[PDB]
């Protein structure tokens, strides 16, 4: 298929994330290649190389086509593509589970693999709910969160997504009605935590778990909060006997300047989800981790088993490329790398602070955000970044990047300048 | 790691499907290789070649390590592992969408890629809900199905699983309350269809959709039903204006003897799900298809869009191997192949009918079922099939197989013989 034939087929037959068929002011750009930190896109019939400033939606932490990750995939392909995980186990699953148990916040001892972040979140909720039935408290079945969050697109995951971001308006009422605390602020205010505790207190007997994104709220608006709020949640969840779930699907594997965002706070959740960067952006894969107590309580319970089992659970190919991805991250000084990227983003985005349309410029690890005072027009922003050799995808009033860890200073400089110039045009 | 080191790590850290941690009656068996129809398993410290009679849970239709599928994967890997599908498109997605639109039941013109069967089912439900909201009828929000079904493990998918049966039984208090018709019988009975219609009639104003597995109900009990029921369902859904959704996640890609099981009836659903065999069992991938009308109605509605978008949506690598798997199936006489597999299964399983613990033997394309009179003890059945060179995984009271299409006549008879012996052991 030629690029023009790809466009014709796509327009007629392909749905895209949160998109229409037949409407679409877009239309999407044909990608023909991806290597390192660069994508090859078709603009006016011609292939152009542009920086993947988004890491292809958080995924490509080591960049596309990393030789070590290509090799791990092809190596596994020669031995065993996939076997069913019902009644069988294998080396890739074992090696990955061992790695993930060792590097996650302490006490997360057991690993349940799935095929996407939304599924790992449902699994997390199912673990939490079965946990309390296993304790003789089936009333503990609702979830609590703070606003601004995003947890996935499946129906349970939607119920804890921000009611505006997730447009709960169009969903009244098919969704579970969950407990929402106000938006967690940027700066630390103990009054916020006190009010969170009081709100939780009156719901405690009906709550299975608090579920939040730690430090960084991604898809719901790229907000950062003081990690000390996670210490308070841990404390509140402990005292009131409610499980704590950290959704680290966007934040894990070094992205926020710590290995997991939880590490900023020195706290361990009872249940943890990981996903987007797990395979270094090659293949869909996720995992849900829980403590020994959670695993045993579920297992000793009436049901005697966690009632979940995706067809492709613990896929050898995705597990093997993930092993190589995690070892590649751990085998380098990743902390210095992220610090430098963060500094590169801080220096490059600085001039944007003075722009008349800009309300905030903020950085956390390898994440850089320019927040504006009005929606960013995509028909203006997108070609503008392309002219500058950068792939950027703004949403709402935000211009932002989550660049691959392998971006050089020159590349960060190029990413930031394109971001600044999108903000100038606003 | 060594096989015993894998076991040690696995017992301590790995959750398995529908299992406990630390209370597993049987240890899992270490798999170290898979090629063609054969797995290499570790048994008492020794590697053994066994047939993958399960197709690694319905997935490995072409067997493992097929040269055309390995190559399609390495070829895509060299060019583009993955890009974000928000604002971008690519050849693997376009080619696969083109294929799926052409081979599925007529009128299925749009394609939404996701990462798993359960997710594709939630996308189908979302499509149905948003469609009716687009039409100004937001009261049409419930789903109807028949008993015996399975649709995945995510919470909306659970709500249409068989409520007893039924693996998701102890959740009913927290699941959306759906409409359940009685178990669809094997043989065609016009009275079943009339009662289904009558039950649906009272909920029409609140039903978004009928959702069923066509012809074969898989994980809910390997039950077959007459394809004329699907014709009835189509006619009933048309007349009461309820969307029809076919979950072909288990049945797709030739498994039941037709390309899609809906084809046994000439029926086109409004929405369709595909998954397990989509990538030939290489990588996780699913798709949800819908009509142009359902798409345009969602698009012109308040949202202006289907409110769903998974991270790895239309993953280039998974799309590329699926393209190759579908072409491989289509470029051969798959129909004659499945017919021969079914005859082999029938001939091979026939002797089981006379066994004292057997209540039914049934075949439908490349699916063979010995239904026993008691639940099948895995601690007895697993080793017994291994001793005969076959990987079999019974569940509940069923000893069954869905072998790869590449199995020779002699491999099929080796599979069935091992199934007969397992069934013989259940009776003693
Ligand atoms: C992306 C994301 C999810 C959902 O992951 P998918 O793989 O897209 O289903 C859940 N939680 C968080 C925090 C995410 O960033
Ligand atoms: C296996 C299956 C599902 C769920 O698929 P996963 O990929 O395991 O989530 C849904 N529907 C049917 C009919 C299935 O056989
Ligand atoms: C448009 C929106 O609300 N979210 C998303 C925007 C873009 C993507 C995804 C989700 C998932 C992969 C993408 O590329």
């Amino acid at each position: 298929l030629t690029p023009e034939q790809i466009i014709a087929v796509d327009g007629a037959h392909l749905w895209h994330p949160y998109s229409s068929i037949g409407r679409e002011a877009v239309s999407p750009v044909v990608a023909v290649a991806a290597h390192g930190a660069w994508l090859t896109l078709i603009r006016d019939g011609q292939p152009i190389e542009v920086l993947d400033a988004m890491s292809s939606w958080w995924t490509a932490i080591h960049g596309h086509g990393h030789p070590a990750l290509d090799q791990a995939l092809t190596t596994q392909l020669r031995v065993m593509n996939h076997v069913m995980f019902g009644g069988l186990t294998h080396e890739p699953a074992a090696r990955l589970a061992k790695l993930l148990v060792d590097i996650t916040p302490a006490g997360l001892d057991t690993v349940f693999f799935s095929d996407s972040g939304s599924v790992s979140v449902e699994v997390a909720a199912k673990m939490a709910l079965q946990y309390w039935r296993g304790r003789g408290l089936p009333g503990k079945r609702r979830l609590m969160t703070w606003r601004g969050g995003y947890h996935g697109d499946t129906f349970l995951a939607m119920s804890i997504c921000d009611p505006h971001g997730g447009m709960h308006s169009l969903w009244t009422d098919v969704l579970a009605a969950q407990v929402f605390a106000p938006q967690v602020p940027r700066d630390y205010d103990p009054a916020y935590s006190a009010a969170f505790e009081a709100q939780l207190a009156q719901h405690a007997g009906e709550l299975a778990a608090v579920v939040v994104e730690p430090v960084v709220q991604g898809a719901g608006g790229m907000r950062f909060h003081d990690p000390r709020y996670l210490h308070d949640l841990r404390d509140i969840c402990r005292r009131y006997e409610v499980l704590l779930i950290f959704d680290e699907i966007a934040t894990g594997f070094g992205r926020t300047g710590a290995l997991f965002a939880a590490d900023h706070a020195g706290v361990s959740p009872d249940i943890m989800c990981v996903g987007k960067a797990l395979t270094g952006g090659y293949l869909s894969l996720a995992a849900t981790l829980c403590t020994a107590d959670v695993a045993h309580t579920i297992s000793a319970g009436a049901a005697g088993a966690l009632m979940h089992g995706p067809t492709f659970m613990a896929n050898p190919l995705a597990c093997a490329v993930s092993v190589a991805s995690v070892e590649l991250l751990l085998g380098q000084d990743w902390r210095t790398r992220i610090t430098e990227l963060a500094a590169g983003l801080t220096a490059g985005l600085d001039t944007a602070r003075a722009l008349p349309a800009v309300t905030d410029v903020r950085v956390c690890g390898a994440i850089g955000v320019i927040e504006c005072d009005r929606p960013v027009d995509l028909a203006v922003a997108t070609p503008a970044a392309l002219d500058r050799g950068v792939w950027l995808r703004p949403f709402r009033n935000l211009v932002y990047a989550m660049p691959p860890y392998i971006c050089t200073p020159a590349e960060i400089t190029q990413i930031t300048s394109a971001m600044v110039e999108v903000a100038r045009l606003v």
